């Protein structure tokens, strides 16, 4: 009983059954446009930490900014209506935050 009769597929898909995904790309002086399929209901919290994870700098490092408004983190993306930018920048955290 406590051995699982097959492996689910639900971690093996990837297409998270024809279901959305983010197309944002954040795209700062790194000038690079990694971005990754997550859902939109994430807040900016985690897409801070992961943008400054590719520079190898702590989350403290950098804030979000686009039409010239620099964003308060707990917002998630669909709040703001930005799921599918072409470009948003980042902008040093000049007295951290």
């Amino acid at each position: 009983m406590s051995d699982q009769e097959a492996k689910p597929s639900t971690e093996d898909l990837g297409d998270k059954k024809e279901g959305e995904y983010i197309k944002l790309k954040v795209i700062g002086q790194d000038s690079s446009e990694i971005h990754f399929k997550v859902k939109m209901t994430t807040h900016l919290k985690k897409l801070k930490e992961s943008y400054c994870q590719r520079q190898g700098v702590p989350m403290n490092s950098l804030r979000f900014l686009f039409e010239g408004q620099r964003i308060a983190d707990n917002h998630t993306p669909k709040e703001l209506g930005m799921e599918e930018e072409d470009v948003i920048e980042v902008y040093q955290e000049q007295t951290g935050g």
